[PDB]
């Protein structure tokens, strides 16, 4: 069985934890509760192999994010996620990439960038935009709702493929 | 390092998920989402000992309850859970302990009786009532509240103190 | 190298150490020392594929069966053997069955079922009504002499690909 | 768990595996099947240690002894058997000692010298014959019996006290 | 036994594959061949531990120095080291060091600062003048030779204790 | 990853550790330090297969082959090392091959014989002569030079080979 570090970050408030929770519990978490370093784990076939993997889900407010470079440190994929309805949350992305290559010290390092929220209609970050950003960075993006779960298992198994081709 | 599976059970509704992430994420989850089947792993100093542990998280709804026996079978130790303001779940405890003992082919399982929601004034599971019960069974008596923390890790490093003595 | 945890049950004196012993050891006991619970370990190729089987030697003496319930907990699949020269065993599987369906606490385990001391002409169970007993259960029915070999093997591999079935 | 792998050598019919039986599952095998190379496992708590032993019972006969040095070579000590009503056997130990130096590749292996079948009395080996040849050796003497059990686990349990002093 | 993972690192020539062979090989490499990426393991007893030592030794020629912060990224220690007789090598340590900081990732990581090549008399580095650095950087100076074994123990076994310390 | 475990003898000055050091770090050590006991590990891919190579370098000098049993009695295969230009090397192979018959205790142990330094031109083992001796042995000839790289890896290579038919 082949276990997958995957690290999910991003601005706060974006849905981190509510995509994270959707993969792994099926449920949608409606409250916001500010997280600090929190794990999960499940064992689940992709593509026909077992594997588990390891899920981070790290703070993205500020005042939570003490030591998120430790967490970041030890994972083999990174979700990007910014939140649709929240340019600067898009803004942010740039940072979020920068911290990665920081903690891994490479320029080539497993990303996906996640477009979530995308059942909200009050849209400023446009789909070709994203995939603009995406395609400087030579990733995929997708966009996800943890709400309705649309595109959610796709993002997250994504993640996994890419790091397959590393 | 020392591993400890415990699993939480009881009726639906009384705080079994809000207690587990109260533990393991440090955040009280207001709204009510059931749960099938969910697990938790965390690195914990208890008592001057290094351990993992892995609580699962079980169905209280009979909706969805659906193999929790497969699951209950592998737990070492049982937080089963009513909550102080329901007195039907004080009434069920019963009925789980039942399943316990058949799951784990024992009269004889580290468990501990948590009446949790205390900070709630409408009881009607009095204190001394469910001493009694926990007495009859030979096991203790621990009083919770996932809102607002009290009794929490008492409750759950009681129930590995329990695990011990075994 | 693949593992596999066989169960040997049955009523006393019908020859479930001595069918283990042949298996294992390639001789036969004649004489009857009854069993407490003993364990063997071979690694063999079956169906091509490097195994090892553990094979627990359960009690069939009433006087002896202590504990034996948390000794067949742990099996992956049942020997179910009765002697073709002894009614009340071949009565009593029913019995072996249920507790076996008690300590795995499923209705679907991996079992096969054995009529032991073929090679003795005071037969007094006919291969169609144990044939009969395996369909109910689901199951199939295996001859087996631990004195001449006839059947050994082929009971305990058809074990194993009933666990490979489940 | 600490492992330790015990080796039981001696000529054909002095009891080795009598004596190995009556350790391991507690009864007396009064018949004679000769052995080719069996093997057992169990785990005891010996002076406060809890330990997996695993014992080689082999060979003794000439014809049955296909490769036993393959077998011996694996040991981390060994038990030396004589029969006290078997002169032959009691001269046959110098050869069992060299070829225990051979496979070992070593003039300082773990050993205990045992002296079985101490019930009978038709004894043709005194208790201090044997006590010089240990003496040479540098080994313990123990006699034994595996019908009566007498000396049984003092003569497995010395040679793991022996192997702790290597 | 615990494993340590040890890197050495300087500038080329400084002497790190001849004092990692004096520790691992007991004998002094006189002649100068530019390295890699080499590594050597070892089980020693360090202050009554057992423990296996993993020793990267790394390129100091910055023509060989390919991907060399990949390997210094897994270490848990590093001996950073200069030789007496080479100023510029003791000017580049500042840039090792934030090399290391770079690839931990970490402002508190286990160092000793070495000073090698101490049996030779065009020294040009004063050891107070190196004391100070070392004070600087809160890890101790310690100084070698690689041809006289004089201090290449100790090194080595400071920079464990500095592990140990963290 | 598999791992296989290769010993490399033969007499004093040969290039046993300079072929070791040319495999594993790509480098000709022109210097003589004669061996007590050395171990490398490397892993690599041989023949599609990713696998890590231990491999002993071992003592020729007389002086210094203490306890050269010891870790020959570990290996999985061997490299019988010569000089083509020092005969008696050539002579005392014969003694080598003992030596692992009587540690491994089989006379079929995987072994490749190395005629070494093959860059040299004062000649005094021609190859039909050493062909010779290898055929006798039933197991390839195969000329090295440790300075040029001339065979290295084959007949580090074809060993595994030979450890893969037995
Ligand atoms: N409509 C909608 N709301 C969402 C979606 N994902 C998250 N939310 C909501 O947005 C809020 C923040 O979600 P959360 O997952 O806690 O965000 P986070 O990125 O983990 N925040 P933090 O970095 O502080 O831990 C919650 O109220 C949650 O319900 C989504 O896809 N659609
Ligand atoms: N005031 C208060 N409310 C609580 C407490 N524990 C849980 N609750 C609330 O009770 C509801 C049910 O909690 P939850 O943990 O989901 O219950 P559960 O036992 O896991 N239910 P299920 O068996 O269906 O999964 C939630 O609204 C939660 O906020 C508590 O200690 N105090
Ligand atoms: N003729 C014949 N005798 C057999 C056969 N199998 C066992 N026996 C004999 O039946 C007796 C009991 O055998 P044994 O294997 O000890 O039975 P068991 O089921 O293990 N008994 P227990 O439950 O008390 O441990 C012995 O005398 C043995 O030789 C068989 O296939 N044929
Ligand atoms: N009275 C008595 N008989 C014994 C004792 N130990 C073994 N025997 C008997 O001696 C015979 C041979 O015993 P066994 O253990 O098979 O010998 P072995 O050394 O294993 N023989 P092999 O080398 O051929 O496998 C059996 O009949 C057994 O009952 C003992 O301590 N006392
Ligand atoms: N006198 C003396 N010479 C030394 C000492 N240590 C190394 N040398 C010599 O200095 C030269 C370089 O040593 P070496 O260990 O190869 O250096 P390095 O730091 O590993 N170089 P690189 O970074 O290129 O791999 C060799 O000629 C070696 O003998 C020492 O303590 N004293
Ligand atoms: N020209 C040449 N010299 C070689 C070759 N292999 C080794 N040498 C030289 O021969 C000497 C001895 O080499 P070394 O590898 O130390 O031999 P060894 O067999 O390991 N000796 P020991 O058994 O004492 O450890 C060194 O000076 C080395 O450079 C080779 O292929 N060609
Ligand atoms: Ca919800
Ligand atoms: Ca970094
Ligand atoms: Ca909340
Ligand atoms: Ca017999
Ligand atoms: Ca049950
Ligand atoms: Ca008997
Ligand atoms: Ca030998
Ligand atoms: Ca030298
Ligand atoms: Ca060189
Ligand atoms: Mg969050
Ligand atoms: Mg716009
Ligand atoms: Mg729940
Ligand atoms: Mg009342
Ligand atoms: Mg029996
Ligand atoms: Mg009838
Ligand atoms: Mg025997
Ligand atoms: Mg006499
Ligand atoms: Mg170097
Ligand atoms: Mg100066
Ligand atoms: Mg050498
Ligand atoms: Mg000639």
């Amino acid at each position: 069985m082949t276990e997958y570090k995957l690290v999910v970050v991003g601005a706060g408030g974006v849905g981190k934890s509510a995509l994270t929770i959707q993969l792994i519990q099926n449920h949608f978490v409606d409250e916001y509760d500010p997280t600090i370093e929190d794990s999960y784990r499940k064992q689940v076939v992709i593509d026909g192999e077992t594997c588990l993997l390891d899920i981070l889900d790290t703070a993205g407010q500020e005042e939570y994010s003490a030591m998120r470079d430790e967490y970041m440190r030890t994972g083999e994929g990174f979700l990007c996620v910014f939140a649709i309805n929240n340019t600067k949350s898009f803004e942010d992305i740039h940072q979020y990439r920068e911290q990665i290559k920081r903690v891994k010290d490479s320029d080539d390092v497993p990303m996906v960038l996640v477009g979530n929220k995308c059942d909200l209609a009050a849209r400023t970050v446009e789909s070709r935009q994203a995939q603009d950003l995406a395609r400087s960075y030579g990733i995929p993006y997708i966009e996800t709702s943890a709400k309705t779960r649309q595109g959610v298992e796709d993002a997250f198994y994504t993640l996994v493929r890419e790091i397959r081709q590393h």
